[PDB]
DNA sequence: AATAAAAGCGGAAGTG
DNA sequence: TCACTTCCGCTTTTAT
């Protein structure tokens, strides 16, 4: 199956919504969400899940936050900004 | 000098 | 057993 990090990392990498997240540095691996529009953001998501309910951003970033343990995502001390580790990134 | 709003937090039970 | 999902309540950061 797809991995919300992935969910993320492909949508970054295709522009597909812009308007919604960004790389901050894209070197370093950080990323950020727009304050007004990642509610859409969260919802396609929940969409390509197929949940039950509609996915929304405080329950998209409750799961990013177990990533915290295995390191695929951290949170980043910026408002909405997040950082890949360098392996899902690559090398 | 306080607020309101937004963001961030995590335990626990639950779902394909 | 996974990878979240859902719910609920509390705390922190931010904007004014």
């Amino acid at each position: 199956k797809i991995r919300l990090y992935q969910f993320l990392l492909d949508l970054l990498r295709s522009g597909d919504m812009k308007d919604s997240i960004w790389w901050v540095d894209k070197d370093k691996g950080t990323f950020q969400f727009s304050s007004k529009h990642k509610e859409a953001l969260a919802h396609r998501w929940g969409i390509q899940k197929g949940n039950r309910k509609k996915m929304t951003y405080q329950k998209m970033a409750r799961a990013l936050r177990n990533y915290g343990k295995t390191g695929e995502v951290k949170k980043v001390k910026k408002k909405l900004t997040y950082q890949f580790s360098g392996e899902v990134l690559g090398r």
